[PDB]
């Protein structure tokens, strides 16, 4: 009967709001990937419960184990009925779940503390002085686990073995790491993320270069869903409508504090 | 056993190669989706034969026959198993073809011959002097039919009823018409062709202002075909591999004339 969703708290996809200690269910929450559970709720005609993912992470598989954590894995388990989030739709990952045609499109790119005397990925594998990494257990980190190009390959190497640990849990964390590194940490993360951090109070951020790949989100379901047909056609009706473009701009740019 | 593959005729997705009179099948052709098509049946293991759509069309349905025309068409009603061409992936397709994750990603943009006193859709809507239009029966032109939104309706109202047609029937006709206007015309298409007309002599075109939205190009294959599986995988595969911004890079900037 109700569907059970699964997310995770990225601002301005996924907050707690202000007053949130006296709001219930649902309501706890705001941002652009709540807006759209409700709005691919209403247009599919569902009833539906925004959980928090147990782990806080995006989905990785344990290379022993073989098991999937994160949102991937609550579908994979049969623990949600969906996944609505800033989830990358990946070959590995539609090898196990669903998902709909993009709802998003970005890439990856370079996120530095303002006047970091880095311009591209290629200046940052030049050099050893700035370190540099990416969020754990997502796809940015496997972007350049399996990378043949010679400098992001190159940054792998070093990012692998780097010490202390360049990984960070979150992207809060990372963000926090570039704030208060004084330039001595640059931070890869997705496009959309870093576009909004720059708009953001102490705006002390920015993007640099181009991103170095392109790819997407979807909405996720369980192999075999009978809700993976109508989410589709759903996250296309709405980008069709213009509803996307409304999101993005309420979240992301009406909030600007820069 | 052999895939038959419907495309289009597009610069530089397919172009007849310049001694095509000599060459026999597949080697008749060449470009991006040449290229890619030569991937995709490598990677899922099929023999395929090139074939250019009968009447020249991606695909719309006639209001009253009800009948899908153009590479649409062709799989809809099994003249084709599969279409690699510059197909947008839309909702009213999605519900009679499928199509893989998008291989390419895009917007509607604004071309002009360098020097038109434009910069955005709000300036062509504003406006009475420079007339505009898109290419038939495609996506662009069922977005601006479509669109509830205010700049958009007014320029589809505009479009609609202007004497003589605003509408061409293939892209080198739109864009012939730009270079021959002396600036009182100027054509709505999608990004990607913008970029590569501005890099064709006589370099007397440019894009200008923001996408007005955001789509993608995907693969298409016919409700429940045993292809379908297979060939998005593939996609996937070869954007994360980098495959596809090298087939860009190639068609369009290595072999740029301006
Ligand atoms: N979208 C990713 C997770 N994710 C998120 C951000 I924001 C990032 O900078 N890198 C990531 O891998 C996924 O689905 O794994
Ligand atoms: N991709 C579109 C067709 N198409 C192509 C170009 I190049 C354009 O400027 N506009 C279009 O509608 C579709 O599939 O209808
Ligand atoms: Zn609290
Ligand atoms: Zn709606
Ligand atoms: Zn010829
Ligand atoms: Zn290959």
């Amino acid at each position: 009967k109700t569907v059970v969703v699964t997310t995770i708290l990225e601002s301005p996809y996924v907050m707690m709001k202000k007053n949130h200690e006296m709001l219930e269910g649902n309501e706890r929450y705001e941002g652009y990937c709540v807006d759209l559970a409700a709005e691919i709720a209403k247009h599919c005609g569902f009833k539906y419960k925004l959980t928090i993912v147990g782990d806080g992470k995006y989905g990785c598989r344990d290379a022993d184990t073989k098991i999937w954590n994160g949102m991937v894995g609550e579908l994979v388990y049969g623990k949600a009925d969906i996944a609505i989030a800033p989830l990358t739709i990946t070959l590995v990952r539609e090898e196990v779940i669903d998902f709909s045609k993009p709802f998003m499109s970005l890439g990856i790119s370079i996120m530095i503390k303002k006047g970091t005397p880095i311009e591209s990925a290629e200046d940052l594998s030049k050099q050893t002085e700035i370190a540099y990494g990416t969020l754990d257990c997502g796809s940015t980190k496997e972007f350049f686990r399996r990378s043949k190009i010679a400098v992001f390959d190159k940054m792998w190497t070093y990012m692998r073995s780097a010490e202390p640990s360049v990984f960070v849990r979150t992207t809060a964390e990372g963000v926090a790491r570039v704030r208060k590194s004084k330039g001595k940490y640059a931070y890869l993360l997705e496009s959309t993320m870093n576009e909004y951090i720059e708009q953001r109070k102490p705006c002390d951020t920015m993007k640099v270069g181009g991103n170095l790949d392109s790819k997407g989100y979807g909405i996720a379901t369980p192999k075999g869903s009978s809700l993976g047909n109508a989410v589709n056609l759903a996250v296309l009706k709405l980008n069709e409508q213009g509803l996307l473009d409304k999101l993005k701009n309420k979240w992301w740019y009406d909030k600007g504090e820069c």
